[PDB]
């Protein structure tokens, strides 16, 4: 069963660098969207018993991406693959993990299902925005974490002997407890309030940041809504500076002028997403990771020994 | 089970010709897109125990309205919908409908798995790119004719008496050929042969078309690349003129330059897709053909005494 | 369709509570273990074409309680009922939500795959210990809220003038903010980390709790562990006095023993789990809202003017 | 994984041909007929662990065949092969492909959400009625061509200096362009009408037949009701002669005495049906195609490279 | 939904006696046979949101009429039928419900999911070869007895006062001893094995038959071998007389030949299986026992306080 | 692909004794109960592509054994094994096999059902209380006989010059004839009646005992009671003396109290269930038969050959 790794049009960059990492080219695929916006895929060379790895991330176009995914997934099997796995290294949908509303869909769900339909055998996967939707597939999931990458780039940028890992939502202290306890920092809390949108208010501290080099991290920076806020109500409360990382740099709507404005020092994320430029941005690659769990998922090696327990 | 009737961004126009049709209200949902391009939808009222019918035309942006489909569906059935029907005037992908190169997809089939999936019980169609694609559903389909507004378009807008009709290609000869029988006509075909998604080349032209009006029907019209070749090669046949119909309008790319351009007289389609306006094209609107086939299907009346 | 109520061994009381406030007998079924411990369970009365609801809450013995659910709905589809419900009060595998080690079960999804194969067409439960395992089910999920009947007890229980209401966990907020807003209250919240299936280390307490009336509330209350060392940590940090309500009084092991010792000033839960005598427990029965919930999903009328 | 054939009872000499093209034994199954007129399938040797291929023609009779090759599936991934192919040389049911009437079954679907449920893995098969029957399958589906085959024939046995590839009817132009390209030859089109069913007359005629060698193709001869209709519209129209290919011999009812009636010199079809003796039946054996696709289905190389693109 | 009842062609004079007793037409539908020998069935009339029940026995040519049940399933679900029940007077594969030897077909168990892949939401059947085939269907099945109308032929026609009922094999008794309770009648059995189609070796009879009239009680009837060797082996053990009874007179090969040959007096079977004419064969209709099931099925009132 | 052995709590013995005789260590996996009753299972080490067998008899307590089998299996599946199969020595629910009352569960096809959805690939079982069980699974089943260990023990252990075999319920006679034909016996029936539950009537004798050593054999010994009262019947007929067999020893309730009471010399069971102490039972293991058994499935290699047609 040769190991074969082809790319969708989401990110073929870092398809690319993950083939490379294998010492493997990227397969040949084309994908054309018709005059009436239908989509076509086709491989050009036979993948029959082939172990099968598409790559695909969730960033727009994403319902064309989407659909491409579902259309190399179901032509591979087609084409007598033996195996196939979704790489999706950004799974977007993972907000969509809930009925918060009625008579929604709880779209992380609908979507692994299709994946299913589409013939998917696997889905190999980085920092999903809620550990849940692991749950929401039948077939086995491997899920990558971005937690050694991401306490690497800080042990190399920032000052630890002056350093503290700041929540800013209750919901982030799981994610920033396993960064402190990384970088042996402090943990400290910031509950803060937009009041007038322009504004935001410090309500609570717990923990000290006053002079102190914080770190923030998130799963990702879609509009960087949140990371503005913290890093807002971290200088209010007299903090040396802000540094910011998170898995996915989805980097939407206003969010690089809102990065290139914040005080933020630097924000760094993952190549999950194809990087945008800003002066202040930083891409931590996760080709090699994701090259290393294929290359383990190919030969039977252990996926998990690649979340490591290491302390700076 | 009260009948609900709901759409999607691809034809709320015809949606609601369908629901002021049947004497109901549109029903009241969301669709809106995210920043990050993640769509979401919510029905604003109880569905429950209902017989949903969700309206969507595969038309641009097709994918965002696939999916907008796949999660009205799939919504419908979690709001706990006694009986949900995928209402899809115009099913572009039926045109995905054979393995015509390795390994490509099916995507008719593809599609037809992804709407069961997301929990449709029932689909509502007319005029699929071939008949075969009905059996690349499990759920049932009815599958509605468009010939009874086309027949009646031509019965009434062109001389019939110098008339042939023209099948555009010679796969699919039943639907020209049952036209031809309806308005007491022949028939001539075209053998074509598609070089490129805008360009066809016509290989072989058979029957008599010197000197009459040529009426071609087709199932859609895209880039109208087919219909254009189609009508040169009539007038440089020696036909006297062109007129065409099809079910779907959908228009794309160079289509409505090339119609303009083209001596065809006039170009009749359905409103399957929203039209677009042309002077030389008319809209035969199906939305009383849908309401009939859903109040049918609502009540468990005949379907066949109108469709296919 | 008739509308027919049966219980399993687990909270037949809660089963007969909801059988009377719909007007109804509870169904009559026998359930009996072997001499080899193997179930048997049987319907004594016929339920064709019934709208069938089955309640069964996961309580010790929770194995036999499970099977004799699976069995239980299995027997009513090959009895030719029109429609079954599983209604689970409380499904106590839903903490088993995620893979937080390799190479174990999501349990909560195992288990809904496991009533769907079984045959059950719906769920109705209340308070899942996380939102997201609705999702672990394909059939639909009436998904009942305890917070009407929590709100109510704290307002008429205990003075609210100095009270601020406590999340005992970071990632589950949205209850505790909820019941805050709804009593116009501010909000504490317990970062914790669990060391054990019976005990817990609060390594955060953020919001203002000195001198105040601390209104714990849970999902559940299963060794009791989480609620002592809130209520220890709260105490700690200066708070006046401590009450708690959860959903769920599942009360095993250590639990009452617990209660009774901790400072904790009363313990309310509802009834999904049968309740245990205690001098400092209170029960809130939601008896009412089931049968309403379950009236609503037999009638098609909307369980969401109710619920979550 | 060894590779294991069996056959059913509608084609064991193509099953034999194609075994001992693979350089293997035919597998050993029994089928019995109790006098109920229930039907009985048993392997006799293990087939555990086995890359199984099942042959079996949809030829009279026809439903004893369907529930054989279900049943041999069926067994056969009870007795715990690695993967079972369904070998169906002749697919009959391809010919019901559509809801051309109300309340009917369109059976080619139907069929193969059967041969799913028994356990088939894939399909192998040749010259479907339609192409659109490959997506009425989840699994797999290698469509095997008789074009070669076919063009290698006529290659062998006309005048090509004096041949037109003639189709009859709207439906045959696509099959009768390809075999004109590959022998070189001109296309020409016959309108015919069957007026009083012993009288056919010709209303139109594109290209050139007079004094020609016609050679007519089509996917199967039935009752050869087509067949002879073309053939007298050609003579009338001024042919030399006529000689008919088709991938499926079926000839079933009149076919037999209406072929010896027919002034057409010869009818060659292929043995995925087992040949009927007559004067101007000449076999084409596709046991030696099928053989390499199973081999490449085995050893997992390219089925689509069977399909050459030679010119005559 | 309108109770509709359609046959295949094995049984339409069992299909048009229920029918008859239920007070309605027998639906039309067409079957023809291409030239080809491939199947084609059609409904002539609308079945659309039709409660259908579909008639088929498995008697030759088997795999015809097992394909044109299929087809009709199909067809019916495809037409948009409420609800399809395949009612299979007798089934004939359920013989074949074990793995009696390596790699063979369960074929019952085949056929079970086939039907169910067709669309069958239910099965209605009588006299299963054995209780366990219920086991191999997911969908719904309900599984009539016979013993009412064998009961009453005994206890009519034959003198009972020097009587005992002979279970023609020791593994199914359940029969026999029912019969026997209900008679009033001591019970003997044959241990037999099977040596081929059409002949079994008595190996053992155990209970008292000398001088008795023997009441033989089978599931079918099929060469007849069973039959013939039992009342050999119960003559030759000194009974008086022998009578016999089963459920599926099928009546193949050598049978009829067998018994107008053997000294059995009579033989008595259903008309699940059309009747053959003999001097020694009796039918015991069973049309007003599958009419009144299907309207019970229909209307969803007890079946059991019938069948089984 | 590696062959894995692992066991819930209900004969980890077996599974030990199974693992020993293939050379392979049983695999690390732990079961924990919480305080809520609710389980929890974890394979301490990777098992991804293994071909993984997970023992487990129902065997009290039956409900949680069923649960942690149906637990291991997903828990396997989604920890990426290649293969999954249920090794369940003693399946209880078989008996629970007809619809013998209206409105109950055939269990035994329910948990065929669950066992699937849980992601078994196959079953590996012995001595099914009814065949038909075996039609109630879709995944392959290998079913054993203890019909060689059953006759092996008789022929070391009674003396076959004054043996007979009996069977006290026509249900018997199958199982209690291929025994007689093993070891070369004349087979009888003895038709008893429980008359007043302390005596039991001789009714009907086919075959003589008188003075003879009985031998009596069933599936499986629960409480005693039938073998009680064929024991009590066959002396009261003036048997010598009675040796009775089963394969699964269930030993539940009152059996070891009746096994005591009774005049029955020996009684042997399998150790597909735990054995229980008692002076008059005995052990026949069936761990090296399961051990060859998981050998041939692993390897491809015929099970069905393990069936010997040894006579005594
Ligand atoms: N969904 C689609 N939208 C537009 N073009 C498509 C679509 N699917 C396939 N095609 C293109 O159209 C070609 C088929 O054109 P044609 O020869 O008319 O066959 P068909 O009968 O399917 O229309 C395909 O080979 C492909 O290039
Ligand atoms: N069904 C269950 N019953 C009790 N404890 C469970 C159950 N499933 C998992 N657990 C345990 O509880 C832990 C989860 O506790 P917690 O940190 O509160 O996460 P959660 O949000 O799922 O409660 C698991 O790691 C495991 O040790
Ligand atoms: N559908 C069938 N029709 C006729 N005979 C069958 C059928 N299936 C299996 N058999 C044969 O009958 C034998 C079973 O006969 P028997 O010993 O009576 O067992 P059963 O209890 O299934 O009848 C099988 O071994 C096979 O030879
Ligand atoms: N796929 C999605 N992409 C973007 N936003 C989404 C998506 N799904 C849901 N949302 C929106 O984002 C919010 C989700 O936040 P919530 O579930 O309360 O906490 P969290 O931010 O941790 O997911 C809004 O409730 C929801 O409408
Ligand atoms: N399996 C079959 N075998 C034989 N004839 C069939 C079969 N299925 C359908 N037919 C008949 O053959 C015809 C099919 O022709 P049609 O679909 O119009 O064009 P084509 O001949 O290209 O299939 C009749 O419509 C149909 O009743
Ligand atoms: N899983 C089970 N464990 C124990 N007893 C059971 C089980 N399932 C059914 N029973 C009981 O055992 C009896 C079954 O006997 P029956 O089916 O008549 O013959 P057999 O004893 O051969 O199975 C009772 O009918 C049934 O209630």
């Amino acid at each position: 069963r040769p190991l074969l790794i082809f790319s969708g049009q989401s990110n073929r960059p870092l398809a690319q660098a993950i083939a490379e990492a294998l010492g493997l080219p990227l397969g040949k695929s084309t994908t054309l969207r018709f005059a009436n916006d239908n989509l076509f895929v086709r491989y050009e060379e036979s993948l029959r018993e082939g172990d099968v790895f598409i790559v695909q991330s969730f960033v727009p176009p994403v319902q064309d991406h989407l659909m491409e995914l579902l259309m190399m997934v179901d032509a591979a099997k087609g084409a007598s693959a033996a195996r196939v796995t979704a790489v999706i290294p950004y799974f977007s949908y993972a907000r969509s993990d809930k009925k918060d509303a009625p008579r929604i869909s709880i779209t992380a769900r609908l979507i692994a299902d299709l994946l299913q339909t589409a013939g998917a055998d696997r889905v190999l996967t980085m920092t999903l925005h809620s550990p849940q939707v692991h749950g929401f597939f039948k077939i086995p999931v491997d899920h990558l974490s971005a937690e050694p990458v991401i306490a690497n780039y800080f042990a190399t940028r920032v000052d630890l002997e002056n350093a503290v890992v700041v929540a800013p939502d209750a919901g982030d202290l799981k994610r920033a407890s396993a960064l402190a306890r990384r970088l042996g920092l402090p943990l400290a809390f910031i509950d803060k309030e937009r009041v007038s949108d322009t504004e935001v208010r410090v309500r609570m501290l717990v923990g000290e940041v006053e002079g102190k080099t914080a770190l923030i991290v998130d799963d990702e920076i879609s509009t960087a809504g949140s990371l503005v806020e913290a890093v807002e109500a971290l200088m209010q409360a007299g903090a040396k500076e802000v540094y910011a990382a998170a898995t996915h740099g989805v980097y939407v709507g206003p969010a690089l002028d809102r990065i290139a404005k914040s005080p933020v020092k630097e924000v760094a994320a993952t190549d999950t997403c194809p990087p945008k430029e800003g002066p202040k941005l930083r891409t931590l690659t996760v080709a090699p990771l994701f090259a290393e769990a294929i290359w383990r998922i190919h030969r039977g090696e252990s996926v998990s020994s690649l979340f490591t327990l290491e302390h700076h």
